[PDB]
């Protein structure tokens, strides 16, 4: 698809099974999503956003359908705000910047 | 231009008389940057994002150049770790996402 920017880059994704909405975010490295189950083992990370510093937990290599399309990567679970989908899997789905 | 997502999206802006690099952020509401005078009538807002929030002024009808396009919009100036550009400038100089 190509997305305006009038309004919140609101997509639906599908992780574990479920839906939830995400916001696509190029600004942002990483892919942070609240709290939620995930399988496997995990990893500890310190992000830092326009607030200041959270930590998350980093769960790697799993699968996450954005927009029906699918990838395969790091996804942070912590406190945030919102769901954001970082460029780590925008790059998975071949998202680019036009103007 | 297209702009890739494998590297952060920064670009040169124009504002104020003064260069500045800046991320262009398809998921913030608002263009923030770091502390910097410009002319005119502020007023002050609280600005939320990971980490929570800061407090930054909030200055009206600002012109700013982003990439060569020309545009006008609400700029926020306080502590902010990075440089956005944010939706309401990014609309303006017609910038899509594409996947
Ligand atoms: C390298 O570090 C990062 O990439 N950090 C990201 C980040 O915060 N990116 N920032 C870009 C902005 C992310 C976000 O768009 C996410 C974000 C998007 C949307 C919401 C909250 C947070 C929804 C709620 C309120 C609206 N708030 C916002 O739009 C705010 C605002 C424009 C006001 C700063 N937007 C944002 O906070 C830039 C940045 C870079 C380095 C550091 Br240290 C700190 C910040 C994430 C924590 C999301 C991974
Ligand atoms: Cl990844
Ligand atoms: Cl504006
Ligand atoms: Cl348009």
């Amino acid at each position: 698809p190509q997305i305006t920017l009038w309004q919140r880059p609101l997509v639906t994704i599908k992780i574990g099974g479920q839906l939830k909405e995400a916001l696509l975010d190029t600004g942002a490295d990483d892919t942070v999503l609240e709290e939620m189950s995930l399988p496997g083992r995990w990893k500890p990370k310190m992000i830092g956003g326009i607030g200041g510093f959270i930590k998350v937990r980093q769960y790697d290599q799993i699968p996450i359908e954005i927009c029906g399309h699918k990838a395969i990567g790091t996804v942070l679970v912590g406190p945030t705000p919102t769901n954001v989908i970082g460029r780590n899997l925008l790059t998975q789905i071949g998202c680019t910047l036009n103007f």
